[PDB]
């Protein structure tokens, strides 16, 4: 049915929209940690 | 009590401050993906259903 | 007609697939928060050091 | 007194432990990627 496949693309569309949203969230997450992982290593480093 | 332990102990609570800059960002924007990721698991749900 | 039923097959399958990557990125996402939280939990004890 | 080098060794030790519990994190985040966009390309094909 063309039915099952509309209400798909609506779904499928969404889960699109709210991944590039996490990827974007994961690369802020990724500096923040990579970045705290940056100030312990400078606080061996003093 | 030399004045290179202070400059290097005030370097030190900059850092274990900065932690916490990173620990609240970090802990915070680590909420916003698992509720981004959980809606996107209730599509998923929705989607199996059909 | 056949062309109807490859299209439900072929939307079958996709249930199933979604299903199955839907329980894998479940379990990989909670092996992450807890591994997430295991990380905060040394930091917060960095600050307290 | 000049202690502070202790608290650095003992900082030292955390660290590691986190460290190592990023590269834990980071592969979870490559399975998790991959497992994503697969789903991703599962419905793209439905159309």
């Amino acid at each position: 049915i063309f039915d099952k496949q509309r209400r798909l693309q609506e779904l499928s569309e969404k889960v699109r929209t709210c991944h590039q949203e996490i990827s974007a969230l994961r690369k802020a997450l990724q500096e923040k940690e990579a970045e705290v992982l940056q100030v312990l290593e400078d606080i061996q480093t003093i």
